[PDB]
């Protein structure tokens, strides 16, 4: 946004700003929602593709409750900041505190003998730099269950996850760990369960700079192994080290462009993984979901004639009409 | 591993048997048997550990589904016959003594059975191997449990390898080595999954935490070690097998077992552990294992010193003296296996 935001004005603002109000309906972006296993790099992911450090990730059990996010058009005005539902009158501009806010709120609820809850938090970023848009984090698929946590846990993370995933209108992040054998992703495992067309499901590798010396995942990559509607997207988000050392998003950015570029199995893909493609990626495909309503141009074309002598009528009318057309149709090859 | 367990086995039988001919007994079976099976999620190593328990490198390994039938080895010491060999039941009257051949084999015997290079078989490989040096207990190397299907794979055969796994791991005459890779969070593993099931209680199950040396910077595993985050009923055993290029430039067991023995000695978060580690300890803490189960058998002497007093209160006829002699020197070995676990 860079693209996305560029098509929505292109009417939603500026040019389906025409004469509305005569029963049209009805312009619904479909969520985005991280799924894989226990501590496969979900919270990494989302917020790479958000572009600000905000999320809770590390351990063990971190992720403990589902965090929907909603991301929110500003009349740009250079006033970038966030607010939870629970904290009424509360404004943040330092994603740090909003990062430690979401900490303390999930401890409130559950406690370090790491039990999760399926009650959301609800957050909104307010941004000229971004479009109408839900995201959602979500606690990892585990298969055991231990330290104090319920007995019941395993299969009620299994719900929660399930419960966003299943609604039709919701693309999915399925995120596997290069580390493991792909026949073991519980990401792949339960995008299949709820998706089986694989029609909304795009995949992405994990810690691939964590691959055991002999191994690499280029044939995953490559499309050559487990294949996708999408193509596989390979990310190194940051390592356990990094995040001690409070490592930022900048830097890497950078060593994530250090490992694609400069290691030889990998290079001749460089240009084609990192959260950044992933986000075009993404990008390009919400672009889709809204071209495709501009078949609505044919409600231009309602009017406009069936004008041409309703009583002079209005050449005004049939100026906001080309203005219209103007921008539906200024916007051609976006995707 | 032997050793101490043929030093006890053979410093009975030479007792039990070559003495209480009380007759009408019964019966030096069952859990002269005990099973050992390996048991996790795919490619978390099972094989690599199986084989540094038996002590010679035989099964394939991999990356990718290597495993793919159960593979059943009762493994056999000789009368002292010093000649290492092996055969496999599936073709009988062949020994085998090139045991970087016999790995040859159970890939080629997959292969053919089925079919597909990614399809499994609940048909069992048998195998056996001779060597005077090694006691006698059956092993059972496993596919590793997967959550999907991939490639060139029916569909039910997620629930194909749970059940065929779960098969061997039922019956209670069997020890699981639940193999957990430490480059995953624990909460997510498939080995104490199934095991935890069929063996609620832990009793039978040894964690074997593998995969130490790829974990993520930042991270180790001291705490699951220390039995902090997992508690078992028997200390967790971290080990580090061959990579994937160590098998690729087929690094051999010595030097295999070289690496391992340096990296916990020499990686300050584990040091205070090293010699509590190794499949080597592994292996010893099996054996031990075992030992209890015997060991457990001994309120047989007993079903002696009846044969005693019993016969000590008793032309031909005070002749005794030898089923008193022989019925004392068991006592010369059930007497010596004393203070041992
Ligand atoms: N080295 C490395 N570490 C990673 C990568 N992705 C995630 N991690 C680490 O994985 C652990 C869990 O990451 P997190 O984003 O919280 O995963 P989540 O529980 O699925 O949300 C943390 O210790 C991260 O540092 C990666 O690509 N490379
Ligand atoms: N670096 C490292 N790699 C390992 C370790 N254990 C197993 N591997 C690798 O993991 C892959 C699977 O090993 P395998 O013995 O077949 O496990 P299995 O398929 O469960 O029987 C192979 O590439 C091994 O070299 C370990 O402790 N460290
Ligand atoms: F372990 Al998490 F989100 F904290 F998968
Ligand atoms: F991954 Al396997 F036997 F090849 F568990
Ligand atoms: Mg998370
Ligand atoms: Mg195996
Ligand atoms: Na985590
Ligand atoms: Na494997």
């Amino acid at each position: 946004e860079n693209l996305i935001s560029l098509v929505n004005k292109i009417q939603r603002a500026c040019t389906a700003l025409g004469d509305h109000g005569d029963s049209s309906a009805l312009d619904s972006l479909p969520a985005i929602a991280v799924v894989g296993g226990q501590s496969s790099g979900k919270s990494s992911v989302l917020e790479s593709i958000v572009g600000k450090d905000f999320l809770p990730r590390g351990s063990g059990i971190v992720t403990r409750r589902p965090l929907v996010l909603q991301l929110q058009k500003i009349d740009d005005g250079t006033r970038e900041y966030a607010e939870f539902l629970h904290l009424p009158r509360k404004k943040f501009t330092d994603f740090a505190a909003v990062r430690k806010e979401i900490q303390d709120e999930t401890d409130r609820e559950t406690g370090r003998s790491k039990a999760i809850s399926s009650v959301p938090i609800h957050l909104s970023i307010y941004s000229p730099n971004v479009v109408n848009l839900t995201l959602i984090d979500l606690p990892g698929l585990t298969k055991v269950a231990v330290d104090g946590q319920s007995d019941s846990i395993v299969k009620d993370i299994e719900n929660m996850v399930r419960s966003y995933i299943e609604k039709p209108n919701c693309i999915i992040l399925a995120i596997s760990p290069a580390n493991q054998d792909l026949a073991t992703s519980d990401a792949i495992k339960i995008s299949r369960e709820v998706d089986p067309s694989g029609d909304r499901t795009f995949g992405v590798l994990t810690k691939i700079d964590l691959m055991d010396k002999g191994t690499d995942a280029v044939e995953i990559l490559e499309g050559r192994s487990f294949k996708l509607k999408y193509p596989w997207v390979g990310v190194v988000n940051r390592s356990q080290a990094d995040i001690n050392k409070n490592v930022d998003m900048i830097a890497a950015r950078k060593r994530e462009r250090e490992y694609f570029s400069n290691t030889t199995e990998y290079r001749h893909l460089a240009n084609k993984m990192g959260s950044e493609h992933l986000a075009k990626m993404l990008s390009k495909h919400l672009e889709r979901v809204i071209k495709s309503r501009i078949p609505g141009i044919q409600s231009l074309i309602n009017k406009t004639v069936l004008e041409l002598e309703t009583e002079m009528e209005r050449r005004s009318a049939i100026s906001k009409r080309l203005e219209l057309y103007r921008a539906a149709q200024s916007e051609i090859d976006a995707v």
